């Protein structure tokens, strides 16, 4: 068991539909070997050799054009060839989503897109579709805070993610998903500009 390695998804963890993704995964111990791997139900693992490219070790495990079932849960492992070199430890999860699957929803101005400094700016997703949760990405660079919608309340489907006390601006992007699947995310909504005056 030396070390987990890498498994970092680049140009995106959030992949596009129909297309190109590279789970890198590389280990500053030399690997001969690495295996990819992930819990979505129809898995598999993927067992090739690993490419020592300038004194790491990589392995660049690409996945076909992002069709619905690749989506899900990677984390690849490394060893040594012949009989089972039993592999290191698990790296660190990654979450393959497939986006541009569903119609994309609308990232809601109210309270409004130009806030005063620390204000109470509050987004929120519109959606005639039954997503049961929904997305927020960057904040002056981030990542995502996937929530639960509201009912079938008159005609929308929404999900307000507050953000309130605002110190700074930045562009967002909301993704419409459902619960039965959820890697398999909806398309984007325009993006956002929110900011400081």
């Amino acid at each position: 068991a030396h070390r987990k390695p890498s498994l970092l998804a680049h140009p995106g963890r959030l992949v596009k539909s129909e297309e190109t993704v590279i789970l890198q995964c590389w280990s500053d111990v030399r690997f001969e070997h690495f295996l990819l791997h992930r819990e979505g139900k129809f898995k598999d693992t993927l067992h090739l050799i690993g490419e020592h490219h300038d004194g790491v070790s990589k392995a660049n495990f690409s996945i076909g054009p992002m069709m619905q079932d690749l989506a899900g849960t990677y984390r690849c492992y490394g060893s040594v060839t012949h009989s089972p070199y039993q592999l290191s430890a698990p790296s660190d999860p990654l979450d393959i989503v497939i986006t541009g699957l569903y119609e994309k929803p609308s990232l809601s101005a109210q309270p409004g897109p130009t806030v005063l400094a620390g204000e109470s700016v509050t987004l929120s997703c519109s959606s005639r579709s039954s997503y049961d949760m929904y997305h927020l990405s960057r904040e002056g660079e981030a990542h995502e805070c996937r929530f639960s919608a509201g009912p079938k309340v008159n005609g929308t489907f929404q999900a307000d993610f507050p953000l309130g006390p605002a110190t700074h601006g930045g562009t967002y992007r909301c993704f419409g998903s459902f619960r039965d699947s959820p890697y398999e995310w909806s398309n984007s909504s325009d993006p956002l500009l929110v900011s400081v005056i």
